[PDB]
């Protein structure tokens, strides 16, 4: 009934916010619309698996908040496999390679490639985290879909090719349904080019050994019964004193705040009285998340190893459901799996077949992919369509389609009345990530806290100590990679030097 | 409680499914979530306007489902004013014309405009109403924005302009916003562009004496208490034998079949159990609706008419809030009105400003543009934002952005089990408008009489006689208009 709190939503951003508050000392409520915890996050546990993540799982350097937050729970990390050679299949053959970057040899390929990655960080740059709108030409740039970006700055197909498949990887979409702007600021926000793309060193370096749904469950485990399962929140009042929010199975809750902690658009599913504001109501009509579906195929042994393959593949072609895979065997050596994404249009055309359909599909491509007949014989199969929930909406994130991100993204953690914004779409830090759930978590957290006379203002937006476990190397670039020139550049290069 | 039909939304799609299926002798329900019926139509009344419709209110020729609904409860069309001649102002000097393309002069921007009207018919033609996605081209064309088509089109600034303001106002957001796929479809299936811009043998040729909002008003008044007002659905249940449909204030309706006639992202709003497939379950998260701002200012006299102006407007440009006015003046001659529309970004800045500084920078505005003193005297001054309403989500109808059309366009009026689509956005001729709220419920209402067994498959779409009242003269062009060549199309002849 009463509390100081109510926190819709209990994801690792609900959780995270909910902890803070009831550690300072707040009688907190989490409303949370499933039969669990996680949300975006879940870990699924049989026999046959021990566990596994079918959704958030990677973390990595620089991404301190939900590293500290999971070690605080008593969670461990491990490696994710990267001893052994990379592949890129694009065009029905394989390259091994090594390093981060799939390597090309043909020079104008060579300076187009360059000139591509080097571009994404420099427009970036340009780019506040806190406010991507304020970037000096953001209208531009959010005018613009990232494939006419890729149309105008890629002058081999090779580079367009391997940029397409950055994006559809990196925000499950496709590039003519994104904003340049907005994609340009996710990727700056995590840190650039190279940290994202990254295992050593970067965005997947790392999984949490037993899962990442451990988060949302040991902080459950610490709020005992503040939190409430199987509540979906379908109406908010601030007309009164005290904020009314009232739940599907005809609950009622009255607190002085509210924490939303649930991606924009599930704001929909909330009657709002008084009505949003004009910009908030139209913004969460405005963006939807990626499509995906994450599958795990088992296999007797990691066979791909003793090919000296680490098991990922970036996969290119029209023909292959799954574009990027990473070796999801235990730190331990057992239960060997690969693990692989079904992205953006490939998610909504796959998903009319059965499991049985795509788990062939999946093993005849990784057959072709590792020149291995074992890839055929799968021990186990696990999957999840992140498409079909509806309250996730989808997967990995919200993304922001041409226009959106100037007009409407200034109110995207803008308080409405006693209603706080956190969930990780809310984030200036890997948002679109866990370490972003953890971060907009806490900040809201900390607004409220404020709100209170609690703390100070400054004290909102709180830095966060670099792990000891998982310290960054710095992101470093060569002579050659700064200054080599674009293809447009050599061209300009050649019309002078002949005159 | 029990009843054969729920209709959800008592907009004219909801109102018009739900007194087919009553007439027809079933037991209807429609839960509406507003203090009133209408929805995006809404007639304001007092003293100093008599009436204004403040959301959807022309009809024209070729929309013969809205007019023959309105003929039936007792409605009557009048004439929108444009016996004088229009104003295209374009770099503050004001151009009247006749006829409904503002003239162009210089050769080459001729040749430019002319190439752009008539290719956006040309694409047209090769787009099905009933099936976008099926465009020879669909993926190409859904795969770009309204924007990088016209920069690709348009050779002249003047014509790139025209069409941006176009776009601007038929679906009320930018050209980098939407789809040229959608919006190619929007157009077609409006009857083409000369169709969608006229007044005069258009889709502006005429209004409701009374206001619109008597569509609505007066099939409520047909379904008695059946219809249930402030009662916004939150949960839709299909897992049992009925289906079960919850309101906010508690109340449990249970029914064999479900009409959703809202806008398909307000579908958002109610939790659905089972919950939906896969599909629809994204769509309703892809498809926004348009921003717009109603504005009527009120005058003493209609003074423009003076001058042999009609009070259309045409306004290029950044600076100015509205791009495009029509006389709002009634039948009788009085109550002496100009009906501006502010659009997609210029909506988003404007409504900062308060309702009296709105009211001031129009009439500087059309001061200017109908070059007069008198217009700077307004009596009377009434807007609405379409922005603020949770239970629209905009005005006037919803848009397709690049790659959703083509993707999940094929949900829209696909039936979920028990449920079935009408609203203005799944019908197939002038979806957007009012005529397309009317065929969308009839054919929602249909299906489900198809379902039961009452008709069969081929009655569900009913072809519709042509008004009397309103018949619809044919669309022409000219040999020149047709055979004359594009920019580039006489730089290769040279
Ligand atoms: C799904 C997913 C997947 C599948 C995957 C992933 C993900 C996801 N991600 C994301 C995460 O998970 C997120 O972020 C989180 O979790 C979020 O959180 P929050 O914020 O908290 O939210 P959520 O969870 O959702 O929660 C919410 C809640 O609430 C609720 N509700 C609703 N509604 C309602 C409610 N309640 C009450 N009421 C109402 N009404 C619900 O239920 C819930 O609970 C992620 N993340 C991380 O961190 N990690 C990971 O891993 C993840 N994942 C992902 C991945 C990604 N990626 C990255 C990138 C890569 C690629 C790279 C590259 C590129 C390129 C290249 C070239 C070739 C060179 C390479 C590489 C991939 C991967
Ligand atoms: C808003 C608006 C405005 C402002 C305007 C307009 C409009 C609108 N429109 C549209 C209409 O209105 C529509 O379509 C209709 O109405 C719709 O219907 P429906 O479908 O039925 O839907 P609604 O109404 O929305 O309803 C729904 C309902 O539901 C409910 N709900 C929700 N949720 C819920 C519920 N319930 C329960 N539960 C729940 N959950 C609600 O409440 C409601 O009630 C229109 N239309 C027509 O027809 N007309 C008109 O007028 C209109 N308007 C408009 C405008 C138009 N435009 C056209 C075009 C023009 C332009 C021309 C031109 C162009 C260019 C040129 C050059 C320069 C040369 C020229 C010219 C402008 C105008
Ligand atoms: C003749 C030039 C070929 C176009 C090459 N691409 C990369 C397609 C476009 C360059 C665009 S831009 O010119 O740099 O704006
Ligand atoms: C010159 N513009 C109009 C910019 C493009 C010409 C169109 S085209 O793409 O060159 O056919």
């Amino acid at each position: 009934n009463k509390c100081d709190v109510v926190v819709v939503g209990g994801g690792i951003s609900g959780m995270a916010a909910a902890k803070l508050l009831h550690d300072s000392g707040l009688n907190v409520v989490v409303l949370e619309a499933r039969d669990r915890v996680g949300g975006r996050t879940y870990t699924l546990r049989n026999q046959k698996v021990k566990y596994v993540d079918l959704g958030g799982s990677y973390v990595g350097p620089t991404q301190n908040r939900i590293l500290r937050l999971a070690k605080e729970l008593g969670l461990e990390t491990y490696k994710v496999n990267e001893v052994e050679r990379l592949i890129h299949h694009v065009k029905g053959k394989s390259y091994p390679f090594r390093g981060p970057f799939p390597p090309v040899w043909n020079p104008i390929t060579y300076l187009d490639h360059n000139n591509f990655w080097r571009t994404m960080d420099d427009m970036g740059r340009e780019i506040p985290s806190d406010a991507p709108w304020k970037a000096p030409l953001a209208e531009e740039w959010d005018n613009m879909t990232m494939k006419e970006l890729l149309d105008k700055l890629c002058w081999t197909e090779s580079a367009k090719q391997l940029a397409t498949l950055f994006v559809n990887l990196c925000v499950t979409a496709e590039t003519h349904e994104v904003s340049a702007l907005w994609f340009l600021w996710y990727v700056k926000q995590c840190g650039g080019t190279t940290r994202i793309i990254s295992t050593t060193n970067g965005g997947q370096e790392r999984k949490f050994v037993g899962g990442s749904g451990q988060v949302s469950e040991r902080i459950m485990d610490l709020l005992g019964d503040r939190v409430k399962l199987e509540r979906p929140v379908i109406y908010i009042d601030q007309t009164r004193e005290n904020v009314l929010v009232e739940t599907l199975n005809h609950e009622m809750y009255e607190a002085k705040y509210v924490i939303s902690a649930i991606p924009p658009t599930l704001g929909m599913k909330i009657h709002f009285n008084p009505p949003l504001p004009m910009m908030r109501n139209q913004m969460i009509t405005r963006v939807p998340l990626g499509s995906v579906i994450k599958c795990i195929v088992y296999y007797k042994e990691p066979f791909w190893r003793k090919k000296d393959y680490c098991g990922t593949m970036i996969i290119d072609g029209e023909e292959a459901p799954v574009a990027y895979t990473l070796d999801d065997t235990k730190p331990e050596g057992n239960y060997a799996a690969i693990m692989g994404f079904i992205l953006a249009h490939k998610a909504r055309k796959l998903a009319r077949l059965t499991k049985e359909e795509r788990l062939k599909k999946l093993c005849e491509l990784y057959a072709k992919v590792l020149g291995s007949l074992e890839a055929l014989e799968p021990v186990h199969y696990e999957e999840k369509n992140w498409c079909e929930e509806q309250y996730s909406g989808g997967c990995y994130t919200t993304y922001f389609p041409p226009g959106i991100l100037t007009q409407y993204g200034r109110v995207l953690r803008q308080p409405v009345d006693r209603i706080y914004f956190a969930g990780t779409e809310t984030a200036t830090h890997w948002s679109g990530y866990m370490e972003g759930a953890v971060e907009a978590g806490e900040r809201a957290a900390r607004e409220i806290l404020h709100a209170m006379g609690k703390i100070p203002e400054d004290e909102i937006w709180q830095s966060e100590p670099e792990s000891v476990d998982v310290p960054a190397q710095p992101i470093t670039t060569t002579f050659l990679e700064r200054h080599l020139p674009s293809v447009p550049g050599l061209l300009r290069l050649i019309g002078l030097t002949t005159i």
